[PDB]
């Protein structure tokens, strides 16, 4: 695991690069012009999109009202099921 980590990268970049080569194919960025909250990027059937992810000032992440202890255990559990829950569009890295 942990393929998915990208760091510095924006989403101009994101939407270029994480067309290739499958869809649900997924990165995990920051915001470069200021530092501290991230993004989550996947691979749809009309391009890429993208999901604010953030955490607390308890060291815990959320992405919905409800807390994780890091992104590892929304990716790991998550995967199963849609991004869109309208969608195919489910993480997947090889």
């Amino acid at each position: 695991g942990g393929g998915w980590y990208y760091g510095r990268i924006t989403r101009a970049d994101a939407e270029k690069l994480l067309s290739n080569k499958h869809e649900g194919a997924f990165l995990i960025r920051i915001s470069e012009s200021s530092p501290g909250d991230f993004s989550l990027s996947v691979k749809c059937p009309d391009g890429v999109q993208h999901f604010k992810v953030l955490r607390d000032a308890q060291s815990k992440f959320f992405l919905w009202v409800v807390k994780f202890n890091s992104l590892n255990e929304l990716v790991e559990y998550h995967r199963t099921a849609s991004v869109s829950r309208s969608q195919d569009v489910k993480l997947r890295d090889m």
